[PDB]
């Protein structure tokens, strides 16, 4: 029961995070601030909340979530494993390294139903606006309850924006879209592959998504897969109905030309272009500005803006760590709010910040990457009672990930890992990934393998 | 004048407040300051078509609802301006059933006369609408998405042209997390050829359905089902259509109706209406209805009667739809101009409270259109706009409805005459069923 009250928003794995930070000072007999959180949907899980809904949600406001069927862990669960919650605490047994998307999030709501802090979320809440008062040095917050139908504001004395950062899509234009006569989506809209059985897919970009999704309408039953690149190839081996093509130049009422000068007969474009940082809800003195990088300006340790320093955001960054950047950034936030952590000077911190980013110009493999990315969250959980982790480990074990993956493209997810927590190596599972057509929890937990 | 208007929108509604304004002054009167706020990169409202879906190039939602190969769902006759008649615009009769362009093209042109492009704000989203007690102003909050800037400006009023079929109405059912096919409301139909030689669904008995299933027919889905909720449309369909009783569930491939019959479905199109969605407006402002003849709280149909400076335009469900507009939006400038005072609180309510009870007793659709001709006209009573021939107008929208009862593929065949001209409309060079080009150049033409 401290004087201040926090408003988070959303109740994705950040604003959860943000949460648990809380409740893990108050189970250690500190005095928190008031907290509410509002989320938008109707539970908690962020990403990893899979819905049917595309575009626009039941009340109006845009759906959420990118992920779509069939979708599992991209990365190692040994890496994403949470440091005071284990998979063996939650599931009970081993499990393979690459879970579905149903059994991931399984295991992040456990921690969360653990910690009791459901009870601080309003959900079915849309955040409309933020606004700072100089007189009163606070913030109003604007929402609308779906439940209810009601828009209402409240005062807050710091806000911890939480609204993730791969929601709101980057789709360009190219010429002749609005001739073609097949479907045209952005990866946002992705839902189920069988959608595209029997049929050329066309995927634009070369990055995450055209890998995974790609990879999905092959293992679906797709009839023949093209990718293009914009800059660089990706570079892997494909199976023989997948070709990868330099940029989409135009496109027809039937057909996609392409720079290399070839051209054929396409049934429906995906585009795998990225996301933009969306927030409408807040003025340009609160609203940050950026491309999708591992060090975005005006964040002094990447969390607090620097403009208004009552104003914190957590996993705005490219995120080649996840859940455990979110718990050191959250952690990071709760001690400075709570008055543990001082904040220096605006010129200080606006040193700290260019000489983050002046590193991060410097990088160039994909290990400087994960270890600039490991130095930034050590360098958080050195601050804080937030428990180190191996580091270390974990680069190396994203290091090996990274080779599986130019090894095979489609059998990376077939391999396992020893756990950074508990020493112990991952089964086999008991389907290998192409037959594993099922993704249900259910499925994944039991052990009676697939028929191909 | 010292004041300053907003006006949120440039679709027709927003244009024909924008060209309202403009005729008072080229009258001789002084009007006030004008800023109109458009998110989209030019006008038309619906009618500027988009290949787009769900989210625009900014993030913001994608506002039109309109496909590729849409014509005018009734007869050009019954919208066509009192100030701009089709054969000025033309120069030339043309059939009764324009395709989208032709109509966008048409519309455009009497803005594009009037000059009025100068006061709207492309490419500009309205973010929060707030009225201040201290000064009696309006705070309009914005981002201007060419240069991705957030600012904010003063009004005396504000008039809210947004419109009404662009959020959803999309309902669940059960096992659309399991189901394989494709699933998207009308809203973001787009090109029928992704449905060829597919058995597509229909959810919905309104105008979407008939429509949208109409464009899949047309451009050769293999089978198309529509199912109703409450009662059938009653059309009589070609072969390969069947009307049925409402989904009830679906799984992996089929779905399954209140009949107890069942099959294999390869997309589902929900044809489920839309919602009236202000998410600039808190509850002070912010107006709450189904789509009905008449909504509550509206004094004659626009003056917000919470806060009689804000003004909404083309909220009822349209029968009319550009007249209507206008004599709104003649009727809003008349009231700003101080040209028609505003009875009190309580008189207000009791003239709405008349008009809600009339509607309630609306049974044929006969009774409909003219109920909307009858508050069109007290409205054009009270301006300078001039009367033109509701009756008559009536009269042709009956002729249509007969003409979609006897056969619903071949209504968009037949001729109507201009009520602001005489002269029968022509029958068009290519039957609808033949008619797969949409463009505006092979609709102008004669081959
Ligand atoms: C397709 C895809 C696959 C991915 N796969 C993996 C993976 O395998 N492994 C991995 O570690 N990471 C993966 N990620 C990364 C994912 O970003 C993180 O795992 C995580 O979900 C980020 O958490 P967040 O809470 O910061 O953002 P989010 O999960 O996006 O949560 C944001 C929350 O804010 C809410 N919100 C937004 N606006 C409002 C508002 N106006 N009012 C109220 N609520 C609002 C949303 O409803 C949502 O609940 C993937 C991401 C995508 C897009
Ligand atoms: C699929 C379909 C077919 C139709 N066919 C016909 C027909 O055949 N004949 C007929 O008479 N009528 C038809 N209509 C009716 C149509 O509503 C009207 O013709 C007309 O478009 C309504 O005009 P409006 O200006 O009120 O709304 P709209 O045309 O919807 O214009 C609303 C405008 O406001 C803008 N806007 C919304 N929010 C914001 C914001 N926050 N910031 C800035 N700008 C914003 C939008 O970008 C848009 O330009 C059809 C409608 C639909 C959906
Ligand atoms: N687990 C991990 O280690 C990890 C790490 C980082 C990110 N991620 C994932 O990144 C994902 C987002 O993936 P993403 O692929 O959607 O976003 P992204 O990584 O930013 O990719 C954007 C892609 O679209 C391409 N593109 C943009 N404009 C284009 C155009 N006009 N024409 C052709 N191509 C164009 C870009 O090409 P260019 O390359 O030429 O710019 C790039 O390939 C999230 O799921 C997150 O999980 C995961
Ligand atoms: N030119 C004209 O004369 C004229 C006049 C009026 C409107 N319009 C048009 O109205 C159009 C809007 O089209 P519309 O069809 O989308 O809006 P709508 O007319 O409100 O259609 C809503 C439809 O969805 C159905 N529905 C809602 N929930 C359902 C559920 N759970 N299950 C099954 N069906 C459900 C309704 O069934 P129920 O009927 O049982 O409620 C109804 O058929 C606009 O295009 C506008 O032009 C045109």
């Amino acid at each position: 029961s401290m004087a201040t009250r926090i408003a988070i928003l959303g109740a994705g794995p950040s604003g959860m995070a943000q949460l648990r930070a809380f409740q893990s000072a108050q189970e250690k007999g500190a005095e928190i601030p008031e907290l509410v959180c509002f989320e938008k949907q109707a539970d908690w899980g962020g990403q990893w909340n899979y819905t049917w809904r595309t575009g626009l949600d039941e009340n109006g406001e845009p759906v959420h979530s990118s992920m779509y069927r069939y979708l599992w862990s991209d990365g190692p669960k040994e890496c994403l494993e949470f440091a005071d919650y284990t998979f063996d605490e939650h599931f009970g047994k081993p499990i393979a390294s690459y879970p579905p998307r149903e059994v991931l999030w399984d295991y992040i709501k456990g921690r969360v139903e653990k910690a009791g802090v459901r009870k601080y979320i309003r959900f079915n809440t849309a955040v409309r606006h933020v606004e700072f008062n100089e007189d009163s040095q606070t913030f109003t917050v604007t929402v609308q309850d779906h439940t209810t139908d009601t828009i209402y504001s409240a005062a807050f004395d710091y806000v911890v924006c939480c609204t993730g950062h791969f929601s709101t899509p980057y789709v360009p234009e190219f010429e002749g879209f609005e001739k073609f006569g097949g479907r045209i989506l952005h990866a946002h809209d992705f839902r189920d592959a069988l959608e595209f059985k029997d049929k050329t897919v066309l995927l634009v970009g070369s990055s995450y998504s055209a890998e995974d999704i790609g990879s999905q309408c092959y293992k679906y039953g797709a009839k023949k897969l093209i990718s293009c690149y914009r800059t660089a190839p990706m570079g892997y081996k494909w199976p023989e109905n997948w070709d990868e093509r330099p940029n989409l130049v135009r496109v027809d009422t039937e057909n996609a030309y392409f720079a290399d000068g070839s051209s054929e007969k396409v049934d429906a474009i995906i585009l795998c272009t990225g996301y933009i940082h969306h927030f409408p809800f807040l003025n340009d003195d609160l609203r940050l500005v950026t491309n999708n990088r591992l060090w975005p300006l005006n964040l002094y340790k990447g969390v607090v803006w620097e403009d208004n320093p009552k104003f914190f955001y957590i996993g705005m960054q490219d995120q080649w760590y996840s859940f455990n950047m979110f718990d050191a950034q959250a952690w990071y936030a709760r001690d400075v709010i709570m008055g543990r952590l001082p904040l220096p000077s605006k010129e200080e911190m606006k040193a700290d910040s260019m000489a983050w980013r002046e590193k991060e110009l410097t990088l160039v493999t994909a290990e400087e990457m994960y270890t600039y990315q490991g130095d930034y969250i050590q360098n958080l959980i050195d601050m804080t009672d937030y428990p180190s982790f191996d580091i270390p480990a974990t680069n190396k074990t994203f290091l090996e990930w990274k080779h599986h993956k130019k090894e095979n493209i489609m059998t990376f997810r077939d391999h396992s890992y020893r756990s950074l927590m508990t020493g112990t190596m991952a089964p086999k599972h008991h389907t290998p990934w192409i037959d594993a057509l099922d993704d249900s929890l259910e499925a994944y937990l039991s052990d009676k393998s697939e028929i191909p």
